């Protein structure tokens, strides 16, 4: 596999070189979000397909993780630009927005707290790469019955070691201990549990307040 | 603040230690079940398992130290994880099967009588698949399910108190990764596989963590089952 010969530099010029653009929102808050997270989604279908391991996957079992991903990712998104911003929540540049303003105020207070929580970490744009590769390639392969399948989980499972490993060195590069390259290891990943939660309950509040890609549109964007 | 003074192998066996009893499930049910009966055992088993799961909790080291307004804001985010992560570790031995208690072993041709249970079914037999296949140790199950327990509640916290025991919450966190670590060293993994198989276990977390917000948008919805936090508070002071 392609992916699995990289190093850990390449895995991460890979992906860094992958990133999508800051987009503007073009101005109803719900309406300017929506709006805006359409057009991400046309960003996110193809920068999906330049992480490396992706595109060696059938096109069903690239969809099926993208629509398990596609909010933990947008999500890892906003809560990285709005890093730098205490307090506020960077939608886009043009769309900065806070906890009155923006509340719905559960979803997001926890945002605020994650934000906090990377900017604590001083978390870095190599790591950030590396773990919404982890999302994408994470969230949905426990819930994949064929010997093509069990190549399929097999494969993401080796990208998942590919990026781990890629993980640590960049630790190792910035001189932190052998304890402290597992530690905050484990403290990256237990955030993306924390995603997972976050998306779970933005899910459950949009069905309560269609506006979810379908696996067939997903198929569609990726197939084209 | 004793905790953050231990080393990896006094926490293993504190852990080890902790560990709560496995229940029986009732034992004249009527059989093939109802979905009512079927939740009825459920609802009955998972409450009399939450009293075992108090006592556990406060031999986790560093839980106590937590006031006790932060330990039931813990539980109350963790309960139904720590009780799902037992199911499927009790169930490793048994592909296809959910071991929800010894007399009580449903396949996954069972949950359909629930309605919406069967989906659920299909994620807990995949984590089991899961666990099997990674040979997961019982010292590295005891690991996970307190991490599931500091971890789960904690980015819902905070002031300097506040602050304080965030910090604690993952100086704890930060001694259970050196335990499981430790664990696989002696196991004789190389560094790189170290690291590795503990991503694999905490990605693993994230799954679980899906599996709790699925399952428990189902018992609010389609309330009372879920412990209030007067009734975690009480089995909290109940010492
Ligand atoms: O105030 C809120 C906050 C959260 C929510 C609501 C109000 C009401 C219902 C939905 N929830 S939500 O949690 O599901 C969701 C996540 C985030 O906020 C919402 C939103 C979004 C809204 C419409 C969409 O079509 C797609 C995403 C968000 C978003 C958008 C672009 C990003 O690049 C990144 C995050
Ligand atoms: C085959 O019928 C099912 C199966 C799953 C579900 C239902 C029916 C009803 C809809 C919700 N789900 S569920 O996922 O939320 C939850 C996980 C597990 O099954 C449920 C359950 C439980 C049931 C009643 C409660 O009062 C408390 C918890 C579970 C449990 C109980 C004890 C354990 O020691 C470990 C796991």
């Amino acid at each position: 596999s392609l992916a699995l010969s990289l190093t850990a530099d390449q895995m991460v010029s890979a992906l860094l070189d992958a990133e999508p653009p800051i987009l503007y929102s073009e101005y109803s808050m719900m309406g300017l979000l929506t709006n805006l997270a359409d057009r991400e989604l046309v960003h996110m279908i193809n920068w999906a397909k330049r992480v490396p391991g992706f595109v060696d996957l059938t096109s069903h079992d690239q969809v099926h993780l993208l629509e398990c991903a596609w909010l933990e990712i947008l999500m890892i998104g906003l809560v990285w630009r709005s890093m730098e911003h205490p307090g506020k929540l960077l939608f886009a540049p043009n769309l900065l927005l806070d906890r009155n303003q923006g509340k719905m105020v559960e979803i997001f207070d926890m945002l605020l707290a994650t934000s906090s929580r990377f900017r604590m970490m001083n978390l870095q744009g190599e790591e950030f790469v590396c773990l919404k590769s982890i999302i994408l390639l994470n969230s949905g392969v426990y819930t994949f019955s064929t010997l093509k399948s069990l190549e399929e989980k097999d494969h993401i499972h080796r990208v998942l070691d590919k990026i781990t490993d890629t993980l640590i060195h960049l630790m190792a590069k910035a001189g932190l201990t052998l304890q402290q390259q597992h530690q905050r290891l484990a403290q990256l990943l237990l955030i993306l549990s924390h995603i997972r939660h976050m998306s779970n309950k933005g899910m459950e509040h949009l069905y309560s307040m269609n506006v979810v890609p379908s696996y067939d549109l997903l198929l569609e964007m990726l197939d084209a």
